């Protein structure tokens, strides 16, 4: 209807140069609904494809998430699959999966997610060959290793989303005791998204000032325990989440957002994501966070961060037993 | 870390400059939305979320701000209006039973009242110069119900109305046209329910009417499509609440961008919900007509030209209404 | 000493889907150093390209926007050429040329533009052949055109700013006397960006409620005589502002940002451009703005606005001069 | 159009939300980048300009009223103080002569004071509770004059400083890494000019260092492509000056994020100008250093622990800024 209200134009039959940016998100659960939200808030894609098995809660959420557009800038929102509406996508978000029970660690939910990721890839691989993938589904480090062994993809277009979270509570709760905005908090979460994860206190400061003036062991014993006090906040952070709502999903969707706009703007932006580790600290065949540049074309470039003795230890042992957790699945 | 910043004792005295505070009473699906939006378009300066399911609360207030680093801050916390949420200058309500599947918004106002009996009370005296924004349903009753209960002046009693009907209204045009909804100028008016006005005679894009003359000229092919793209709006309520179970999105976003015209002064119209005072013959009622909206609540009233036949529809809109807080 | 800092990932040799927007400004005066300005605050290109004849000038603008990038999103912000750094942009924005004095028509700026144009838009065809160029320079409708001729690009991606600016004027002016946002008024300019532009009095409206009820004839004297005071001060914005100034360039500036962010972001949305007539109202052979769709394509659809019997012959007289000024130079 | 919106009598009270108000004195190059990028990035709800020159002022504001709307609104006017800026919450001076090709900041102090004693007596008497945003140079010398002229808690004094030059630092750093700006954490620190301090002990990328023990450490190539890259810094507004004559947006877009931390009560840290308290033993100067900012202007400091030589380098920059005030 309404051709008769406006006249369509032949010239503009032809593609021009400019190619709308396609994303998809596959799994729309809570984290999927959030990333969703977020994305079409900030305006990150022209066209945003969603992909779920529960076919009615999807067709409701799309109808919901469209009847929203007029109060905000316009991206083309739709359900479908990668085979036909996804084809092409510049990004693969991968949300879908089992979420961790009360007290349930994100290793144990490992071959569960490998058996929906293995009717999921082979799709991506054939029908979005020059994508980017990120990785949501726990645990994040073994799921985007994995990931890399299935599709064959470059390592630097493998992203997970890592300790981009853990980095952001650590940043809250620090500024939380400044009474600042956490954005002029500079302290950072390495290694696993989960108990093995490691703050990097050697280097954690506000405009250039050290929250640890010397090392951990030279700082007093009130105040090892006022900071270990914050670092146990956010390992518990899931655990705590998960006991008074059931889930976590409102820090990851901002957080996944974050990571979307680094590759498509293009910004050669430092962040803490997931991907393979290929030499630093002696760590290969593995994935886990460590400050890397993130554009369009994925991980460029890695920080060459120089860490304290405990803290390459405690990385080096978490990237030990990943790779044991990885093994025993076969 | 009071050696790593020296506090200043000349930031002691306050300045000109008060930050908005706001308070969302009711954090379920709607209130959640509401939240996640206001927080990632930076509304506030502070945010208080009220609820009576506490442990729930305090995991979403956790969960809130662990992702500030990601977006401009606010001071998200949980509280009531009794002690946080204090001199707020936007209260809003979303508070209250939703609709099961079939139902009614209707059906759902001595359940609601009874609830906002509780909530008014303490707005009254904490909050006594503070803007109400109404989303609980039936919204226009309820944003009624309100203005009798907290005796407040009418221009500060808010019903999110009819602005998400609008949005809906001009997203299905617009997806006929291909087009940005933004360039769809359609309007709905009245009840944000059953009773609702599609405003055919005034609907365009771009200056060029969509119905030309009158609805009786349109041909018989034109007017089939037209009311499925309507009926299609009057049941997405219902639509949506069977796949999914209810609406929390699109509602977020309208309440959103009502508080963002208040906040900013912007003087933008909007179909908001508010007190008929003798508009085509209507009034000591509540529904949505097109209004200039800020800071100071609704400022103006458009004095909107309708047809003999959308008059009339909207008087039996606000009769059907009377009727139903009547009864009650 | 920075490549022991930042570790290069051979993976990312090879490029994904995703290639950056690129923009180029031809012409860096007060207008094109607006458009740069409120282009890069609103981060619409991921790289920009700015061209200019007064290259020393130049130089020192490309330093002075680049030490602003900490405060806003990054953009690739650059002086250079369509040769070297503009080639295959997405859009190109033109600017150059020689502005209007006091008391100046835009008509008589004609001769020198085109001689301007026919040496920019050679290396335009071979360099940028499927990019869209936005047109400011003036008699902004006659520029199009002689684009639309020098480059044999299809009409679609041939843009003039046209009218967008005339519309945000007499919106902001009838928003004065409502004291409501000019977003909320909704009234039109159409035909030349000049002294023979159009109001569309018999659509102007605000919230569905039009201004002229019935007709122009049927409205009173003193309301007759307030409602052309409004489009007289839009007529004699630009002797009036160039008078007290010497030009303009900050609305301009954020006009055409509008327009970039249609095309850009593939919007689909509504706005006076001007570009080729092919038949509307009995109108060809001649550019000038009515409402039309522009998204990444450029001009995709145009709106078969219904004008009253006197706004149509005031729009069908603006055509044929303008027709005669080019046909005069030619 | 008084037939076309129908004013609401309920509106006629006031509620507890007040409209933001700002003032930028000065309106030329750097005032017009102020101007332009501020209401772009909708800061303000009401923004007064004031200039001695009322005909080009005139004009700028018909320009900067004609995009409004492209963008979210702001009531956008020319006034004086006394009238349309009365009660503004920012007021923000780029008022002055600016410097030639090769002149010196401190130069411009004995002309510029004349021109400030007029400004700050109503700023004084029709804003008493305003927040100054000092830009004219000597900035930190302007900062402290207008501490003393007007009296107002030293909170309220804020001059742009160093964080202009803290934004080319990291700049030209993030060119040579090929990375966000954003990316880079480095600091100048001190007077906004010649005697001013890079830091180059906390300088980072990511937490990595870029010196990693001591300056004195770097091997002599090193050292000297550092140096290089500090010195492009510190000829920065001479190198654009002798290139297009003076600076505009990058001055432009550092006043509108002070301005935004204040606003929206971000406590951000930023290194603004500031009267030192005892810091470093320096006091009774103004000079940049990290500070925390907010609602009530500067609201901490960071007790920035520095290398023996960045300190005595600050402190000298404090004795000679002191001996300029006195000469005057
Ligand atoms: N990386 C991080 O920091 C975080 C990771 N997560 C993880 O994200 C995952 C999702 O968790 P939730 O969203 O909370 O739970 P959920 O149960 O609501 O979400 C899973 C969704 O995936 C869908 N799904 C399952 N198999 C599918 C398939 N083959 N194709 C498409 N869709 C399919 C389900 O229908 C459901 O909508 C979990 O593994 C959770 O541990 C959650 C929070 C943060
Ligand atoms: N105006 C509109 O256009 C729309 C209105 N609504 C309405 O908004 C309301 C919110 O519904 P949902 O979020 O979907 O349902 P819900 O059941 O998830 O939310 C209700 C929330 O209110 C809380 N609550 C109840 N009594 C309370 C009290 N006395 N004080 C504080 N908190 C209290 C509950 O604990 C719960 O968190 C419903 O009445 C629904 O019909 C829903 C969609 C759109
Ligand atoms: N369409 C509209 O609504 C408006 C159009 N304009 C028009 O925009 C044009 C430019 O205006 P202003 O900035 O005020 O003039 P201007 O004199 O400030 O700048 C024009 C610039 O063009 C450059 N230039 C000239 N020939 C060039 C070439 N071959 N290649 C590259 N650069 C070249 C010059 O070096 C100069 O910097 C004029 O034609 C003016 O009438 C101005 C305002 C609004
Ligand atoms: N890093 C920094 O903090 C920077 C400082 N500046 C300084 O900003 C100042 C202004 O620079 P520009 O805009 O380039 O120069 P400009 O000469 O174009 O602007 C000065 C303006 O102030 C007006 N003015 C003079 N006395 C006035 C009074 N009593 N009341 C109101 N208006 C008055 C003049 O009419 C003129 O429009 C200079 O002192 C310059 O050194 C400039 C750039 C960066
Ligand atoms: O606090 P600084 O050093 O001025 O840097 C501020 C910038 O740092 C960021 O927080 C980035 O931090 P990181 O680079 O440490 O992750 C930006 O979002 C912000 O604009
Ligand atoms: O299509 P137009 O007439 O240029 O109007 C554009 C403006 O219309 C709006 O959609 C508002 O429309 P309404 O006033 O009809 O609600 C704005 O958000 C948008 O900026």
């Amino acid at each position: 209807m309404f051709e008769k209200i406006l006249l369509s134009n032949p010239s503009a039959e032809n593609p021009s140069s400019l190619r709308p940016r396609k994303g998809i998100i596959i799994g729309l659960g809570q984290v999927g609904l959030a990333c969703a939200y977020s994305m079409l808030i900030q305006d990150c894609f022209d066209e945003l494809v969603l992909q779920d098995i529960a076919s009615d809660k999807l067709e409701g959420e799309v109808m919901d998430f469209s009847h929203g557009m007029p109060f905000i800038p316009p991206t083309d929102i739709k359900a479908g699959t990668i085979a036909n509406e996804g084809r092409n996508a510049d990004i693969v978000i991968i949300t879908a999966g089992v979420a961790q029970k009360e007290g349930e660690s994100r290793l144990s939910l490992l071959e569960r997610n490998i058996a929906i990721y293995k009717k999921i890839l082979a799709d991506v691989v054939k029908y979005c060959p020059e994508a980017i993938i990120l990785v949501v589904t726990n645990p994040v480090d073994i799921m985007t290793y994995a990931t890399l062994k299935i599709t064959g993809f470059p390592s630097s277009r493998i992203i997970g989303s890592g300790t981009v979270l853990d980095t952001a509570r650590f940043r809250t709760l620090l500024a939380k005791e400044m009474d600042i905005d956490p954005r002029s908090v500079h302290a950072y979460i390495i290694g696993e998204h989960g108990d093995s994860e490691v703050p990097v206190w050697s280097t954690a400061n506000v405009g250039g000032m050290k929250l640890v003036p010397n090392t951990w062991a030279d700082l007093p014993e009130d105040e090892k325990a006022t900071l270990s006090g914050i670092f146990q906040k956010v390992q518990n952070a899931a655990y705590d989440i998960i006991k008074l709502k059931g889930y976590t999903s409102y820090a990851i969707g901002l957080a996944t957002t974050d990571i979307v706009k680094a590759i498509l703007n293009s910004q050669e932006r430092i962040l803490t994501v997931s991907g393979l580790m290929t030499g630093m600290y002696g760590i290969e065949d593995v994935c886990l966070s460590i400050p890397r540049v993130v554009s369009e074309r994925g991980i460029i470039k890695t920080v060459n961060l120089t860490l304290s003795e405990d803290e390459e230890k405690l990385l080096q042992q978490s990237a030990k037993m990943l790779k044991e957790v990885f093994d025993k699945i076969n």
